[PDB]
């Protein structure tokens, strides 16, 4: 397993660009958009064999997941919603879509010099969040 190794590690967010409408966009209550708008979490990405974890800490959240990549799986994201989610590689970057209710939202990662830029994306509203690696 070659092609996810530059993910592997811990990840500290440094910069984030409309955050607040993208969770707008996906329904998170007013109260809660606060308590993910001013925090910086660490977000570590790990496999253990078949399996790949991504785990997300916070103040506040301290949510996670584990799949196999390309295989559908159910997840209960931070909001709460009940979501199938697929994660993909996909020229060189990874792609974990949701899908729930008829409505989805797309998250990408890529590296790009050392950092990890994700892209989140639901009905062209686009939130940017950099990491740094710990
Ligand atoms: C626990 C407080 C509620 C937080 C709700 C927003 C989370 C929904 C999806 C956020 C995905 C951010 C992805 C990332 O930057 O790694």
């Amino acid at each position: 397993s070659h092609m996810v190794e530059p993910f592997l590690g811990t990840w500290k967010l440094v910069s984030s660009e409309n955050f607040e409408d993208y969770m707008k966009e996906l329904g998170v209550n007013f109260a809660a958009r606060n308590m993910a708008g001013l925090v910086k979490p660490t977000v570590t990405i790990s496999v253990d064999g078949k399996m790949m974890t991504i785990r997300t800490e916070s103040s506040f959240q301290d949510t996670k997941i584990s799949f196999k990549l390309g295989e559908e799986f159910d997840e209960t994201t931070a909001d709460n919603r009940k979501v199938k989610s697929t994660i993909t590689l996909e020229n060189g970057s990874m792609i974990h879509v949701q899908k729930w209710l008829g409505k989805e939202t797309t998250i990408k990662r890529k590296i790009v010099d050392e950092k990890m830029v994700v892209e989140c994306k639901m009905n062209n509203i686009v939130s940017t969040r950099i990491y740094e690696k710990v």
